[PDB]
């Protein structure tokens, strides 16, 4: 339902579908909408279940969390609006119209979170959307698919506002890349999906990379900083691209800071012996071990023989290879520094470039100024953990494609959208 | 001044000033802009002069239009705008933050305006730009470089707020869209490099092609009608992709319509004989024939041997070449439509799926409204000349950087920045 | 519940209580608002039922679409927003920030909405509301006082967010108008009572009386502007203050227009001794009759001995007693124009300078434009209902409180609250 | 010019121009405002000059750079904005419209500032405007008026969009709040004639009085908060309702503050018995001694005997008289605070629940977020002079016309001006 064999027939049938959608009523989109939040809340512990058993990553009682997040707070036909201009010379209208059919490329971190999250705001700004999802996670992705769907036959219609296809490839990927009735592929994944994204003479708003730190500096609670910083890392066992995954550390509070998360937030300090054995499994001469990413903090310990605790942590230097790359674990080191410039320096390394999500712990209003001009990220999220950022414990709404490459920052409905301008001259000013 | 022999030292020229321009107060770059609009109206005769001398296109006076236009109304640092979410979970603000050095390539057709206008607009929100100009207007657009860079000295600097290369190229255009330094580029031009921009792995801002048509209705002003569409279809001799290219008028009004263009507004009506002349002159073997785009109607009359004159005007079929070709040229064909559904549908072939630009003469809401939708394009004019869609005669600013390939409409400042979400968590909601 | 013996009693009450609300998040507040929509729906038939049969006023089935209405469409926190200005000097923001306890004047003919729309957005801002009801409303109004109290109480208080008292006089409205506790008063009702509040010492937000016309030229759709204008006009028996309550008709088309009212909406054409009669019934030496404000066109017609049918139409000159003056009945007089100018001019004078509704049914943009210029008013409805101003079949949110005569409009959360700038000096820009 | 001898002839003569002035385009109402800016500067040496000859209070220099920050930062024809709300039910617009005719009453102490200021957004909003000016400053009102139709003039009128009278008094100023052409009076002083105009039937934006206390906690930069403090106090000689009049310290940063106000700002610390003199001075039977209002520090302390210094201060509980009595005097009492709850709670009463002005120095956001909650202040400025709250040095737009009293915050054009819903049914919307 919604899932073809071969992607030709899937974008066909969204851009049939794509035809209704356009003419449908902001009402009449929001009902649809209103079913998919209803039924994604409904299926929450399913689609949890599912991505955790088909993938191995992650776990059920944050990504219920995290559908639920979605549900409740992606935006929907409120994000599409109007700005007029009006005076003598008449009227202008700014509206924002579909491109059309959108492709969409979704990884097997966040799968049915980002299907899901894209799709309401497609469908809000009169578009319909097709997949390509993670071969690691096509289950759970078409199963989100389906639900959808569901959703829209329960509210009349039309069935194909969401498609996928049963076998996604590379290969699949290409045609829907290369396809002329596909005016815009949104790409939340890695450099290589997006790049290639981005070579396909189409516009392309692409999600990147991450490697987020978290500075605590001495004016900082230090006590809430523990538990934020832990709870952020360890949410989804580190799986999305916000998490906190370096600390770096002002040196007058580090220790406070480590004993708090040993003595309250369930982390397990490891040896240098230990970090050591640590790395050897978790890097690998094909790159990140696949089968470690997002596991949990007492399998990675056991997986190394050693046997409440949800993180590993240890103090290092900023290029240890678990401080300095992504892994999508809850592995997280402290780096301690001595000054506040030497601690954004260290952040604005570790953060490679990326220009995704930073984090910063700190009751001082120059120095998260500093922090928030020098790191430039897409996020930035002060005294709360990172998931703040998407609307959990945060002002602001949900999305799970931060657009960090392109430049969109956290899409919404109106980013998938056409911009039109509507000159009514010498009329309907009636001022 | 601003201006280099190779790609390479321009942009780290560019990529130096920006360190500075990143850092400048919104004041600071206001000053620099403003001089920029103040110098361009001080040279607009000039850069008028140049652009119709070295490309044979357009005309002066017009020119001087367009440069006037985009000095009062592209807009400046107030286009750089932020939102705020405020409650007892805090603060969160939307930024708009610079992208870094932006890359353009702008066309020959209107050199210098885009040039002056995309800088404005680029500068104001924090970035600086390399140009790769057209090869056939290359001393009119670094000219527009060299007194962009004398506006930021005499306001105190830096210098190379832009920068270009003196022989520009395909070759020297290719380092800029593989240049890793470059996160942006803003195409400005033909399907042919907005297609190269958006294979290079960069976000690419893509202006497209257009073939608008102006669509008059029996319940139309005809009187006015004919004098806003000749005057739009011949505002610098038709080179404007805005301009309107070939009118649908219904059966009723299409006499009275043309007899008023001929007797008011100076056109010429061109018999079949003369139409397959000057067919055969303007479409050749190798496309649009480069001797006659942009030249004024006496002009190309004059070059098939027929001797106050602004506009070349026939009735035909839509698929007449000079009626179905985007040609900017003062040669204006009219469609004869049986109902307004028939004229909707023949404007929609012409506009072939541009989404660029289409104009309608019609006092009656629900018309205007049929067609609007229907014809889905990025700018729409409503009983005006076309270029009340830029903020000639109609509300709203001036760009010449219009992406309707990409979807951004009418660029300005706030298009060539980077959002960014900043998250102050239970404080700084004051209420 | 929320009802007090005396006023101060209720004042202090409310005062109390918003000691909490404006320390409520929004969260807290929405919990509340969500309670306050679900129970006036879930007794919207009870609060219509209730009305009628108290004032002998409107009628069931459209007090019950009212409430819908009110419910759905009364804006919530969404209302409250948040402007930001950054740059080099810092950040300053604007707020929204509560007045405190509001007192608030309301009618007998919208009574229970006006006091749910009121109270909707009064929370929403973080104020209370003390209410002084219409002396023949009074139970009706304190029903609903009541339900908004248990809706909090659901929600987990505060109790007294909403207070009233048992036996409301004009010595209690003014007590609230003179009690120092009370910084705004919005007062929904006549010149009599808004007067008053505007003499109060305090800020007043002021409804007005209106007389508003409907204008139909020879443009319109004739046949539906017939159902509409007596849709509009029959709506909740002429009761609201938005309603058509006479015709002003081109002449082209005034025949065709009674004649689709009389044949297909249910109109009875009264001759020139029946209107005779009619006017001396409901116009008396002490004003408008009370005995047949609100009643259906049945029943006044029985009530001059004249016995399906759901309005009075005649023809008339402006001047027409039951055409100059606001009946709040189903009587609307048809006023026959020479020309369009000679028609705006009418309906000028017979809006009377109130600024409050006006509509028109027209497709000519031009037209609309010189009316909307002309009239002036608060809401202005094109091709519609009346009631497509509040939400009902038209683009925007609901209201009760039409504040026509101190400017503020149609009134909503926002409209209660005092504006705030914070001024965060060199620092909180991160740009 | 523009200046009569009866305030019925005035409130006339604005009425003609305001017909004229509803009609102008922005562009025609901005050519006006720049010429009002432009001869504002031209002429502040003069206006600035005046107000010291004919009030004795104040300093040329500080009010050069108030009619400068007047002429610069008072918003114009870009602060009427349009709402635009669409969908499949058409298209629904709220504007800004003109009120007609404003009466004004204006101070003393900021006489022109007020004046031009409030005309500049006035007149942008299609308004005309008829002052009383302040019968100790009637000529440099006047000399105002008469500049700002000079100005009009220049630009090809109309003549009297400004308007008052040679003689103001309290009865003219009666017949201007009772006046029927006049819908809304912005009324610029103290409770005396706020209260009159909220008593009028008119609505009134009403400014109130305050006494700003300046909180200073031990995260402060203190050196910068004695320059910024002493800097805001002694600006025009205390003469702004925004200014700084009181300081509440934290114990421990209490001398370090007062030494730096003594060494680097100028500051003379008076004894007890210099205190109770000058107490006597400028506390009388009568009230404020007008005869000490607004002069400078070294005049006051000369007035008792006692001969670089530009303010007084002395440490005090809050209700010493020259510390809890807002004087508009550079006399600046330092209230000593044990804690930071304490602090804010001394802050609080010295505010007097006038909800107008309140300045704090602390880098801490959780310490402002308390502070800035609890005084509820329609102006909170953060680590700068309280001037950047109207724009010097501060993110915003400049005023003179605080509307504190009744909720409005700082006004400008949009303050003043009728909004206006049109709802175009089932049509415009062109998505
Ligand atoms: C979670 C993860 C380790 C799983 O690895 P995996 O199972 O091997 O799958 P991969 O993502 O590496 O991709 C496998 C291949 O399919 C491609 N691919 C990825 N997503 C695809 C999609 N929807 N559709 C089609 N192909 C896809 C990849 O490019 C890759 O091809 P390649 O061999 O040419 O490089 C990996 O996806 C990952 O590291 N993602 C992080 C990217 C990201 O968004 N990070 C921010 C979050 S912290
Ligand atoms: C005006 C015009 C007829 C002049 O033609 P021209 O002098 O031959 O120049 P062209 O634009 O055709 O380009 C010549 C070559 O340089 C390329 N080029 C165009 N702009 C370039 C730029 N800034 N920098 C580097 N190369 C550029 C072209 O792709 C082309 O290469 P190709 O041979 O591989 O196709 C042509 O530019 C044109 O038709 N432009 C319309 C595009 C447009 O924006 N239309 C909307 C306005 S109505
Ligand atoms: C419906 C209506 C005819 C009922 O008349 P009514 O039962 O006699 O009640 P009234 O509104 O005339 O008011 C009776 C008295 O109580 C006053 N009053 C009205 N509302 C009051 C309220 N909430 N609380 C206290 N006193 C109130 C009135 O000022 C009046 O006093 P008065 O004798 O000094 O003038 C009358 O209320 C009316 O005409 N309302 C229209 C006002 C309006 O909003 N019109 C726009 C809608 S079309
Ligand atoms: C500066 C000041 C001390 C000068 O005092 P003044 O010369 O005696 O003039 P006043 O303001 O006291 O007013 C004198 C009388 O004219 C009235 N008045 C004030 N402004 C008026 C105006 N434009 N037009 C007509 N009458 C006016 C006053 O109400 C007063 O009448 P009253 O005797 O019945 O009370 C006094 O105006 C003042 O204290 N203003 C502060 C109000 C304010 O805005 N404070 C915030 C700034 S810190």
């Amino acid at each position: 339902l919604g899932v073809f064999d071969d992607m030709n027939q899937a974008i066909e049938a969204a851009k049939e579908a794509q035809l209704v959608v356009k003419k449908m009523s902001m009402d009449q989109r929001e009902k649809i909408i209103s079913a998919i939040r209803k039924k994604t809340i409904e299926h929450a512990e399913t689609l949890a279940r599912m991505a955790v058993e088909e993938t191995g990553m992650g776990n059920v009682g944050h990504k219920i969390l995290k559908h639920q997040l979605v549900a409740e707070k992606t935006p929907g036909t409120e994000d599409i609006t109007t700005t007029a201009w009006s005076g003598d010379r008449g009227l202008t209208l700014v509206e924002m119209g579909p491109f059309g059919v959108i492709g969409a490329i979704t990884p097997c971190t966040n799968p049915s979170e980002t299907i899901i999250c894209n799709t309401i705001g497609m469908l809000a700004g009169g578009n319909t959307v097709v997949f390509n999802p993670h071969p690691a996670a096509i289950k759970t992705s078409n199963f989100a698919v389906q639900l959808i769907n569901e959703a829209s036959l329960s509210a009349g219609g039309p069935v194909n506002i969401a498609c996928s296809v049963r076998k996604p490839t590379l290969d699949s990927s290409k045609i829907m890349m290369s396809h002329q009735d596909i005016p815009l592929i949104a790409a939340t994944g890695g450099p290589g999906v997006v790049t290639a994204v981005l070579q396909s003479g189409k516009r392309g708003i692409g999600a990147g990379a991450g490697n987020p730190p978290v500075l605590v500096d001495e004016t900082a609670d230090i006590r809430k900083a523990a538990e934020d910083i832990i709870n952020g890392c360890t949410f989804d066992n580190n799986l999305p691209a916000i998490a906190e995954k370096e600390v770096v550390a002002i040196d007058a509070i580090a220790n406070e800071l480590m004993n708090y998360m040993v003595k309250e937030q369930g982390c397990y300090a490891i040896t240098k012996e230990q970090q050591e054995k640590l790395t050897n499994l978790v890097i690998t001469p094909k790159g990140l071990n696949r089968n470690c990413v997002g596991k949990d903090a007492r399998t990675l310990l056991g997986m190394i023989g050693i046997d409440n605790i949800r993180c590993i942590i240890f103090e290092g230097e900023k290029e240890h290879p678990l401080i300095s790359e992504e892994l999508m674990m809850p592995i997280l080191g402290i780096v301690r520094a001595k000054s506040f410039d030497d601690a954004v320096e260290k952040a604005v390394w570790l953060e490679h470039g990326n220009r995704h999500s930073a984090h910063i712990h700190s009751k001082n209003v120059d120095r998260i100024t500093t922090y928030a001009k020098a790191i430039d990220t897409a996020i930035l999220v002060k005294n709360a953990p990172s998931y703040a950022a998407i609307g959990f414990g945060g002002e602001g709404f949900c999305t799970f494609t931060i657009a960090s490459r392109t430049g969109e920052g956290l899409t919404s409905a109106s980013t998938f959208t056409k911009r039109r301008r509507c000159v009514m001259s010498d009329s309907l000013c009636i001022r």
